[PDB]
């Protein structure tokens, strides 16, 4: 057989939750196959169809500052780390489906939120009245699966194929941050009343949803230099959207106004308290080995505070 292998440094550090996939685009497909071969197994997919699928997916991500091909592999890598450190808890089909859901979760993103598509009256907002982009991302994933030589799930039974597609659909829809608040609340009560049951399929759904939020925000869990540099790319998109809101004659919300550039450290602080810390806290309670995500989230919170008090620049 042919085993994908990585250089020594990458081979060690890819197992850490805070691994950065680096600036060489041409290595990301190789990194993703390696992660699939070690988390799923070398017999999960025909190598030739996986490669055709990977490259069709890459080709349907856009040249946008943040919601691009590098984000896709980064989110997939965070899922790899979660799966490797909790390997006794997941089914054969869940391993297969979740790295693929992560790779495809932002297909054909143009760098605009669901809210801008509604104010613009984009045709996708007529087709899909909630989770607008996320429903488009899934639809794009099915298109790609149905290309000739691209059905990476060709060996599955008709009913298994339907299950794995249902795992993928739910995990992608869960990346709509508007649904995260509800999902985490439900999971916090279920944890703290002892009702949470991983053999309950609609509970599994909610846990995987939270794993997708954790993976989609994982830039807040990297070393500080990655975290800070990645925040430029995020605001680059947010501010282009806010410009577009202004063109419609609408005042954008604050995070999307490039005039409020100096309030970023405080906005970050707000985001960590209201969203990130709660997310990684609830995930640590449910999956104790994910601890290092929350630890690094706290370190970076502490760094945003240094920036507010002028002991650090950005
Ligand atoms: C200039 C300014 C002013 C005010 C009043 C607020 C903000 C402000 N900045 C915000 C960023 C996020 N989210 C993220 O940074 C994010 C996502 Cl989403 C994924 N990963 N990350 C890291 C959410 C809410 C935010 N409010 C900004
Ligand atoms: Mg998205
Ligand atoms: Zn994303």
């Amino acid at each position: 057989l042919m085993q994908f292998t990585l250089p020594v440094r990458l081979c060690k550090e890819i197992e850490l939750f805070h691994f950065d996939i680096g600036p060489f685009e041409n290595m990301w497909p190789g990194i993703f196959v390696y992660m699939v071969h070690r988390s799923c197994g070398t017999s999960c997919f025909e190598l030739e169809k996986l490669c055709r699928f990977i490259m069709s997916v890459k080709k349907n991500y856009r040249r946008v500052p943040y919601h691009n091909w590098k984000h896709a592999v980064t989110v997939a890598h965070c899922m790899y780390a979660i799966l490797q450190n909790n390997h006794t808890l997941f089914t054969d089909l869940e391993r297969k489906g979740l790295l693929i859901a992560c790779l495809c979760h932002d297909l054909d993103h143009r760098g605009f939120s669901n809210s801008y598509l509604q104010k613009f009256d984009h045709p996708l907002a007529a087709l899909y009245s909630t989770s607008t982009m996320e429903q488009h991302h899934f639809s794009q994933t099915v298109s790609i699966l149905q290309l000739e030589g691209h059905n990476i799930f060709s060996t599955l039974s008709s009913s298994e194929y339907e299950q794995v597609l249902e795992i993928i659909r739910k995990a992608i829809i869960a990346t709509d941050l508007a649904l995260y608040f509800g999902n985490r609340k439900q999971l916090e009560e279920m944890y703290q009343t002892g009702s949470l049951n991983l053999n309950n399929q609609s509970h599994r759904d909610r846990v995987i949803g939270l794993m997708m939020t954790a993976c989609d925000l994982c830039s807040v869990t990297k070393l500080w230099p990655v975290t800070k540099l990645t925040a430029n790319d995020i605001y680059a998109e947010f501010w282009a959207e806010g410009d577009e809101m202004k063109k419609l004659g609408i005042q954008p919300i604050p995070m999307m106004d490039r005039d409020k550039k100096d309030e970023v450290p405080q906005g970050q602080l707000g985001f960590y308290n209201a969203v990130a810390i709660p997310c990684y806290t609830t995930l640590t309670q449910i999956l104790p080995p994910t601890e290092p995500l929350l630890k690094a989230c706290r370190d970076n919170l502490s760094q945003w505070e240094k920036v507010i008090r002028g002991e650090e620049t950005a």
